[PDB]
This record gives structure tokens, sequence and C-alpha cells, in this order.
């Protein structure tokens, strides 16, 4: 199958990128500069992971040593919660694109759809700890996200972590522009997401898994928390493959008509998980990984379950 999938706004996606989240600073120009010269063309970046200045020199640089041209290259980022008012959207974009070194960015994402206080820090907590809403809604922070299409900084728009409900909202806003393109949500064999990439894709709004070797690196994870990795049933099928564990993970969501961005800054793992074009799981093998959902999230944005907003107490 093929390297790109159409979306919404007639531009093609790269269904495999390279994630970012966690990875250092001293190591993600590296890592993006290999995944550059092994094929990567679409990179996930957001201004929260604090790296995408050193996203943007390995950019610039192999677009310098012509590895690449822009037009090839698809790079994604996102509006950090203490932006959604719409007078701080714009600055928000244009700080991201200042740091990746970019004129324009082919996606920009509303990263959750819980907006906070702005300010510096990036989680505003009251004295009793909890988040500091924005009053400012989903469907107002959309409209400026439509604005950044309409001044040529993005060429595409979309959401992150939004439920069904949420995209539902978008879709059916008053006066609505421009529709998503994409939602990127955690997906993978533990959480299958059957209901919401149903709904989404039915809607032409393509789906982004992250997460999708079960974050190994996430920074809350415990002894006995489920791996997928580690899972000797998906274990199986690799070795039946002849493949890795991980590109069966990575080819999983492929297969699904989905999107995917495994983050490494191992080189070794980089080109690994970019080696997925070249064999094929079976329905069977499928219907097989569908099977170990077990609703068991990576990032349940555990600090925010009040917020009204708050995207994960809906089934989906
Ligand atoms: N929109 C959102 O809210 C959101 C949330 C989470 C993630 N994301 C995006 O999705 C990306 C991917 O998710 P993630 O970073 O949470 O986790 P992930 O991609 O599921 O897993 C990354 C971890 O797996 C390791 N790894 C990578 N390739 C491997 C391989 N072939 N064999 C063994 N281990 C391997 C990495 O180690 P090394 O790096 O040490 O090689 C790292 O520890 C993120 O980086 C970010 O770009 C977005
Ligand atoms: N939630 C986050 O995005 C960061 C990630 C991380 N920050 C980072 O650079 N790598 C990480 O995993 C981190 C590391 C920690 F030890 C504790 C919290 C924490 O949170």
């Amino acid at each position: 199958m093929a390297s790109r999938i159409l979306l919404n706004n007639g531009a093609k996606m790269p269904i495999l990128g390279l994630g970012t989240w966690k990875s250092p600073p001293g190591q993600v120009t590296e890592a993006v500069k290999v995944a550059i010269d092994v094929g990567y063309r679409h990179i996930d970046c957001a201004h929260v992971y604090q790296n995408e200045n050193e996203v943007g020199v390995a950019i610039q640089e192999k677009l310098r040593e012509q590895v690449v041209k822009r037009e090839e290259l698809f790079i994604v980022s996102k509006l950090w919660c203490t932006y959604h008012e719409k007078g701080l959207v714009k600055g928000a974009c244009q700080k991201t694109l200042s740091d990746l070194k970019l004129d324009y960015l082919d996606l920009y994402l509303i990263h959750w759809p819980t907006g906070f206080k702005p300010g510096k820090e990036f989680f505003p907590l009251d004295e009793s700890g909890n988040v500091v809403p924005s009053d400012t809604n989903i469907l107002d922070t959309w409209a400026a996200m439509e604005e950044l299409v309409d001044e040529g900084l993005v060429k595409a728009i979309g959401i992150s972590n939004f439920n069904h409900l949420q995209v539902e909202m978008i879709l059916n806003k008053p006066g609505l522009k421009y529709k998503p393109a994409v939602n990127q949500i955690e997906c993978h064999p533990y959480l299958t997401q059957e209901k919401l990439i149903q709904y989404c894709q039915s809607k032409g709004i393509v789906v982004t898994a992250y997460s999708p070797l079960g974050s190994p690196d996430r920074p809350w994870a415990k002894p006995e928390d489920p791996s997928l990795l580690e899972d000797p049933r998906i274990k199986a099928i690799a070795a039946k493959h002849n493949k890795t564990t991980a590109q069966v993970l990575i080819r999983f969501p492929m297969q699904r008509n989905l999107v995917v961005i495994p983050k490494s800054v191992t080189p070794e793992r980089i080109a690994e998980n970019f080696k997925v074009f070249d064999f094929e799981l079976s329905s069977q093998d499928m219907t097989t990984l569908l099977s170990y959902n077990r609703n068991w999230r990576v990032c349940a944005l555990l600090s925010c379950t009040s917020h009204k907003d708050y995207p994960f107490h809906e089934e989906f």
C-alpha cells in the first residue's frame, strides 16, 4: 500500500510519521535528520514538547542539503491548551513556525479540547491543584484555527483528543468554514478506538494513531501496566511475519486506514519503524489484534478530569 492518504483539504499526508514527544532536545535533531535520511516525510511536533527548535534545526539542514524539498515534507504541530483564546492562536502558531524554521505548517491541531488559563505555565494550577480552565469553547478556538488557513500559515487544521460528541460539535458549528482534516487520538491494540474511528472516517476526517507502541517511555509508566511490545500474542504475529513486534504495531493502524506516528530517538529503531511497507497482516491478524482491546490509555490527562471539556468521560 500507498504511502500517503488524501485529506479533505485536497492535500496528501504520509501515513507514517516520526513522533517527537519526550525526544530529548540533545537527541531529536539527529533523530529527525536520520528519519528524513531513511525516508520519513512526516514529523509530528508540538509546542508543549519544548523541542521544536531542535526539530526545526534538522528540518532546515535537510532542506538546505536538498535531501528533501519543502513540498515533500508534512510537518504537524499543535496548539497548546493555554492558547485557546482567539487573540493568542496566531502567535502560538507563529512561535511554532519560527521554532520549526517554517513558513507554513502542513497541519495544525488543537492539542486537546480543554482550554486553560493563559500564562507561562502549561498546566496553570489553583492553590488546591486543579488546572484553571479558560472560558473560551471549542468553537471559537476552531474559528481562530480557520483564520490560520486563510492567512497562509497552515495548509490544514484539525483536532486531537476530541471525543465523538466534540468532533460532532465542530462539524455542527454554525458557519463552519473548514472541517477538521484530522483527529489525532491514542490508538493501539489495547485501545482500539473502534467507535470513534468509524465516526471520524464516515465524516471524511482522517485519524492519526498516537502512542502506537504503547509509549513505554511515558513518565507515569508502572511495572504492572500492560506492555504491547512484550505481549507474546503480538510477538507471535510478528514472528510469523518475520518482523519485529514494533513493526506489527505500526502496520496495524496502517491497515485500518490510519496515519501512525511512532516515536524514537534511536537511529536503528527509526529505520526499523519505517520498514513496514513490505508485508501485510491478514484479516485474521487484524481481527486478532483488535480483540486485544481493553480501553487502556497512555494519555488520560488525569489532572483535568473536572474540566468541562475533558474528553474521556464519554464512552467515545
Ligand atoms: N496528540 C497527543 O495528545 C499525543 C499524545 C501522545 C503522543 N503523541 C504523538 O505520538 C507520538 C508517539 O507516541 P509516544 O511517544 O507516546 O509513544 P510510542 O511511539 O508508542 O512509543 C515510543 C517509545 O517506544 C520506543 N520504541 C520506538 N521504536 C521502538 C522499536 N522499534 N522497538 C522498541 N522500542 C521502540 C521508544 O524508545 P526510543 O525513543 O528510546 O528508541 C520510546 O520509548 C509522540 O511522540 C507524539 O508525537 C501525541
Ligand atoms: N508529561 C510530559 O509531557 C512530561 C514528559 C517528560 N519530560 C521529558 O522531557 N520527558 C518526559 O518523559 C517527563 C519526565 C518526567 F520525569 C516527569 C514528567 C514528565 O512529563
